[PDB]
RNA sequence: AUUGACAGAUUGAUAGCUCUUUCUUGAUUCUAUGGGUGGUGGUGCAUGGCCGUUCUUAGUUGGUGGAGUGAUUUGUCUG
């Protein structure tokens, strides 16, 4: 392909385990979330549980930090619920907080 | 998936071992099959190495030659 359609995903998280900053788990996002830690979310198109949904939205809306989409809620985690404490992340930076 | 543990229970035990309960741990380990791993388990009558004893004594081999069909002997001897 010309460029690179949504690889600033699966090349940061491979190499931000040299520094190892990737989080896993409800709880520990959780409290990835409650906290001065966590920079970007992630969560499942469709997962299960409105609360379980909503609830990862409803954590970000208090202390900032979005969410995406992806796809498939078994390959999420596979690329490397997810949280993470130049080069790949340039398209996904001028997405998060500007338009 | 496994872990740390307060105050009671229970226990000699301020070993959360296991609990009546309910907070936490974050892929190190658990679950089973194969296979390893470890032992002051057994065997010194499977062995190594070391020590004692035969032996505190003076003794012990083979080379060539001689004797004997041979085991062996002579050398290693009467004094």
């Amino acid at each position: 392909e010309v460029k690179d359609l949504m690889t600033a995903i699966r090349k940061v998280l491979k190499n931000a385990l040299i520094h190892d900053g990737l989080v896993r788990g409800l709880h520990e996002v959780a409290k990835a979330l409650d906290a001065k830690k966590a920079q970007v979310c992630f969560l499942s198109e469709s997962c299960s549980e409105p609360a379980y949904k909503k609830l990862v939205q409803g954590l970000c809306k208090e202390h900032g930090i979005p969410l995406l989409d992806v796809t498939d809620s078994k390959e999420l985690g596979e690329w490397a619920c997810v949280c993470v404490t130049s080069e790949a992340l340039t398209f996904l930076q001028n997405h998060i907080k500007t338009l």
